[PDB]
């Protein structure tokens, strides 16, 4: 099942969409400069692009490290991004009351992994009618995603994207099960599946190999963070990186699926 | 480090404290029936007791499934449990705004495991000054608990309990690392550590073996949800009394 | 099901048996010296004791680490240990052809974890008729142990001990599932289950807590690869294990 | 580091090599039939090829279960494969004494995953001087592989292939950590790393997606079994390999990018 996001077609058999951006919105000018670089590189390579940032990063290393600009100023900045670049945007919500104001501005609203079973939030998100990105908790299996999906459907919203971010593998370590992509496709009605490579690892050097492995399984999109300069990609390496992802994606998508 | 909760002393070298009650509050009458039963059994066995219940089911099977009595009704029921029996109570909080009102009534406020790293909730809970029970996320190592403890300390609250509830072990399964109790005691200043045997399990046949194994490591309390409770606690008390009767090697 | 090992009764409802000694046999004199210490401490506490050592260790940390005195001298040392102390002994075997001669002297023969599925060794071990200690691989679930038990039963030997050593938990880390003990008892006909506490340890400092946790689940024995427990803390350690085991074993199963 | 296996160059920046065959040797006629299919398909696809089979299944669930033709019959069958097709072959060895006899005939000898820590088998295999395939145990980390490599090096053999086959994930389940390939290359001197997709899997349907994911990380080879649950149906080999070759060719055509 495909989802239309303005003029973008998101689907497991369409050219991959980059959900790309930064961790926390904490500025106007710098946000715009980083977005500008994403837009320039993705336009150059012809890759559909959705800008990502959180306005409230609620799980930070220290309690007084900056949470971000917050909802009201964050939405102002997202409005500027859309008016300048003409692209869709994505951001996460944390409480039901945020869902309406965020959804009026942002094309995709995201359910944080740690809140993915919070029924009140799921219902409030569903009722916006907005496209939703569901972050898969590291402690949840791929077959258990249908249960979150069912809840969204019961509440009247089937415009859902499932986002892989790795699975707990012993202490303080994540593994990405490449077989989980297929399980999610087969058990949740072939909804768009995307891959958060940034939150799947702890080391920067391995991002390309891990991203290519995931995209080899035939996915709707790649979800990453960069920094203007730990796992975030150096922004200057974006073009070299995306050249490789596009190469593989273009190959994989050009062939029809082979049933075993 | 010991924590005083009314007349109860909670600490890793004190007689274990039982935390128990219901999953979700359904009514005042059934709440008082269950709590009276725990009080009766724990009293005759001589085990300190803190009544546990949540006023809200945050995760529910259907979007239309029953959701508990909610904050206002829930706090009313707790107020009366405290009146009737004169025991401390414990409940979980999910939103920062809930903390101060819930903290007025409930002696211990609990940080859900799913929300353990949510900075806003940590600060709001700390600010109440109440005793706090920190559920260890299944995806978090014992040595990383010190970072959550550090946050509560920066926010000015050191009346902290650490609560084991198992660790992710492949898909859809939990294992309890019995070595994690000692690592938490060693790295988090010997704060009270308790064991949620119920949410560590899958099936109930194994609750006794698991509870005994955990309490053999020398813990402040046990957290759970024929007279099976009685039979169970007789055995836990025997082991706890033995373990705590020996000097720490 | 209980297993008689000379004058010892080994079983999940009997006083726990200690299995311990040295890693590899080198000399009669040094073996007797270490064994004598275990015997004295265990006799002082009234704990049954089976002396353990390898005569030919096949899974050494380095290729040129000493393998042990070998089969011939190793069995002579075992004979002397049995004659001097009047206790049973246990050793590992990794070659089918070794099983018969080793079983002539050693009361319990042990199947290394890494050979646990090797049919030829299982068959040769079973055919000795001796008591066998099955070391559970860290990658094998407790419900899969019944298949190993089945292969021994097919080969005509039911005198089996199941030895827990922890399970793989991500990378370079082991966890002991305390629920696995009960699963092995229920699925494997209540064969004696013993706990190799040393294998999964991060640090020697944690041995006591981990040993006590496992023994709380009601087990036939405790197995030491003694990180290693310092032999001078052995008495104080065993005082605590016996305290717990005596308490648990004295109460009838629920 | 590359490894020459007769005319084949095996290495992490070379065209992938297929290590392909069957579970166990059952008879000569069946073995030649299957091998002939592998050879015909790989030759026309231009994929280097090494035939795989075990001569003994040492760990079956029943002591009565069928175990294969055995060592003596097995080696004879391997000789006929090498004569008929002129390709290298690979088989596993479970006991030290079998190593030199097996290595006379079999170009690559394989250390079984279960026996990784069997020090006498390591030494016996190393002494043969043959190319060695090390099956990565499900219970060993990619950074623990250096320890086995070290032993082989101490024993005087550096022609080692590292073969991923998944990692233990809870009970009775495997997960392949796609980051482990990189860790092995970086910590074990860039020895050839290959991927056993077959023993990594519980379910047949997923073999192509998993194989593609692994090969996307830039590998020396793919290791797989066919049948005429997890083994690939033999008739699908050509279509399967068309896809694997397409990806490998793409990945290998772009320079390595550091991050
Ligand atoms: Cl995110
Ligand atoms: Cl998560
Ligand atoms: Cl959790
Ligand atoms: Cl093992
Ligand atoms: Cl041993
Ligand atoms: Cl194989
Ligand atoms: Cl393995
Ligand atoms: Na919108």
């Amino acid at each position: 099942m495909d989802i239309k996001i303005n003029d973008i077609t998101l689907g497991n058999n369409s050219p991959f969409v980059l959900f790309g951006g930064i961790n926390v919105l904490e500025s106007l000018d710098s946000t715009l400069q980083t977005c500008a670089h994403y837009v320039e590189v993705t336009r150059k390579l012809g890759i559909p692009y959705i800008f990502k940032a959180s306005f409230d990063k609620a799980n930070r290393s220290s309690i007084h490290s900056y949470r971000g600009v917050g909802l009201e100023e964050g939405l102002k900045i997202f409005e500027k991004v859309k008016a300048e670049f003409g692209i869709p945007v994505i951001t996460d919500v944390h409480e039901p009351h945020q869902c309406q104001p965020v959804a009026e501005v942002c094309d995709v609203i995201q359910l944080p992994a740690f809140l993915a079973r919070q029924t009140d939030l799921v219902v409030a998100m569903a009722k916006t009618g907005n496209v939703v990105n569901i972050k898969k908790p590291q402690f949840l299996s791929p077959s258990q995603m249908k249960n979150i999906v069912e809840k969204f459907h019961e509440a009247g919203n089937g415009k859902l994207i499932l986002c892989e971010r790795g699975s707990s593998f012993g202490y303080d370590n994540l593994v990405v099960d490449m077989l989980g992509f297929g399980v999610m496709k087969q058990t949740c009605g072939n909804l768009p599946v995307i891959f958060d490579v940034t939150h799947s690892l702890g080391r920067r050097a391995q991002a390309l190999d891990l991203a290519l492995a995931g995209m080899a399984t035939r996915l709707a999109g790649l979800f990453l963070e960069s920094h203007p300069d730990p796992s975030a990609l150096p922004l200057h390496l974006l073009e070299d990186f995306l050249i490789r992802i596009k190469a593989l994606d273009d190959l994989i998508k050009s062939q029809p699926i082979l049933t075993i």
